[PDB]
């Protein structure tokens, strides 16, 4: 919501030579990699009995793992 | 709340952006306060509409009084 403000969109097209507020820019879109591969990493790491119905897929398609 | 949003008061903390700043949220300001006394009078202009509303309602069509 607070990054797809009308208001900032007009800041950002009044003043194209934004330099300064562009580093604050790719900190904001680093920040938003970072939540995003955190909340990632909240899931990669255990399962339950899915586990043998995910084996019955691998099976048919020789070179396929890692199903998430 | 979209005009102190904190993180839009950290981009408006820039030299640059405060003049874009100023046209922008003197604009905006004005905005403000002409909505809060819309608000305010919201009441007594509708009164004074409806009025005028009724008057051209029933005006040159020959009978037609006390629309209600």
């Amino acid at each position: 919501k607070d990054l797809d403000n009308p208001l900032l969109k007009a800041l950002l097209a009044e003043n194209k030579n934004s330099e300064t507020t562009k580093k604050l820019l790719e900190d904001h879109q680093n920040s938003l990699k970072v939540l995003k591969e955190k909340l990632n990493s909240y899931y990669s790491v255990n399962s339950k009995t899915l586990h043998t119905v995910e084996d019955a897929m691998y099976s048919f398609l020789p070179g396929f793992s890692n199903l998430k």
